[PDB]
């Protein structure tokens, strides 16, 4: 609680990335709700001030609003540990592992975390007999998603063209079956607060997600688990479906969601009675 | 090919890890090699000069020739590509996974490359129970190995084994036993030969041999999965996969090192020279790669 405790505090935001802006509104708030706690927390944009002067001017710690390109994929974690300053969310392997949704989709499948079944195709291959395989393996309709704009295809005549595309932005592609007939969800993390889902409605965003409350409580489980095995702690979302049947599904984990006052996790919190403040407040002293 | 194509080039060697002193020996050897080579090569140690004298300095590219530690865990890696300045070798991903050996082992397990069969202890759990499950599981003999090296032949000797321990996940994997360790060396596209590792005790300290005794055929087969067992977990270009063969040469791998050794007594510049590349050429293979 003493702010003191914290010492002098980096509010990481900006950057250089196509999120630059979303960025750039997400860190000017945690820093109004560090300050509003009395914590001495000041602006650092990694794309105007040298990195090597975190140590030079005596922050210890700080608090990751970056999102998208290094402030996600486990580059800007490398090199602040490599700087010896503390951070919030996800280390080095957590985050690039989150990021590489082939590899995480892996990660899941050798431990009984529910994913949906998936091929792979790669660059150069014969989209159209990839293609023709892939839908007498999986069904429709399927996603097709870089591995590190998802597509989706819902005929088999669609889908040569969808691999040849996303074959344009990486040298693995995953084509994974859609979860159809049930729902989208997502469980934000911020320590063990017990934030809850949100339903995502194709766009809007529901709470409560409409579920039993013992439905709810498994899933939330799961969904920690779900993070906790790619290396990510303390911080970001874990998406997932169900199907008809309340089977459940992970897609993919964020380890650098938006702080905007209106971005999930505090719609999450505000649901519950948990401010912004108090909630920034909370993801920092993970940190201690 | 055309030196001046590399631009300014950084030799990263020494460092603060336990190996900073044989980084300091390929550090050396790098940067000299790159130098007959007409490179502009300078050394650069992140122990002693600043990470942000690479940019400021006018350094395009850099060399990894650090070992253990920053240099090879992703946190250099990220920190350069931070910086926009490429470097030799893995990335972010390939460095930090090939040091994980849990989630190294569930990714080889989902994608088919062999590797022995293992279970993880929670430190955590009755150490007591959860031994004698392993070893009725498993067999004997294990090694218990840090997830993120201790060999146990009886089954009493396990519960300690396992009390002393990365610490709340520890791996128990099952010995292969009967046949060798090997290495295949990667370095692009050179046909490196694998080499057999021999402990000092069973040579009539460890002892490195070309030819590695196998078949042609075999050794084939196994440079071929080896560079698998290595892609599947995002590492690139530069680097050694570790293997064991049982008795009936079936193949187990063990690891991975994305930051190899590149002293005149380290493996890759031994592997190359058996099939004519010498030193320098081997350094320049690998920098060509960050073109």
């Amino acid at each position: 609680i003493d702010p003191k405790r914290f010492g002098k505090v980096a509010v990481l935001f900006g950057g250089e990335s196509a999120e630059r802006e979303v960025s750039l509104t997400s860190g000017r708030l945690v820093l109004q709700g560090l300050r509003d706690a009395g914590i001495d927390a000041h602006p650092f944009d990694p794309a105007e001030r040298p990195l090597s002067a975190l140590k030079d001017e005596g922050f210890v710690r700080a608090f990751n609003a970056l999102h998208g390109g290094y402030g996600e994929n486990g580059q800007i974690q490398g090199a602040l540990d490599f700087y010896g300053i503390r951070y919030t969310g996800s280390g080095v392997l957590g985050s690039a592992l989150g990021l590489d949704k082939f590899r995480t989709k892996l990660v899941w499948q050798q431990t009984g975390v529910p994913t949906p079944p998936f091929e792979t195709v790669m660059r150069g291959d014969d989209y159209a007999a990839r293609a023709t395989d892939i839908v007498a393996k999986l069904g429709l309709p399927l996603f097709v998603k870089p591995a590190s704009a998802v597509l989706k295809v819902k005929t088999a005549d669609a889908l040569p063209a969808a691999l040849s595309e996303a074959a344009t932005h990486d040298k693995i592609v995953i084509v994974e079956k859609s979860i159809e007939g049930g729902g989208e969800y997502t469980a934000c993390i911020a320590g063990d607060l017990d934030l809850p889902l949100i339903k995502i409605v194709p766009t809007q965003y529901l709470i409560p997600c409409g579920l039993p409350a013992e439905q709810e409580t498994e899933l939330k489980r799961i969904a920690r688990r779900a993070f906790d095995v790619l290396g990510c702690t303390d911080w970001g979302r874990a998406d997932f479906m169900l199907d008809a049947a309340g089977n459940a599904y992970f897609l993919e984990v964020n380890t650098a969601p938006g702080m905007t006052d209106h971005s999930l996790p505090p719609k999450a919190a505000r649901s519950i009675g948990i401010g912004y403040s108090e909630l920034v407040v909370k993801v920092l002293s993970l940190t201690l």
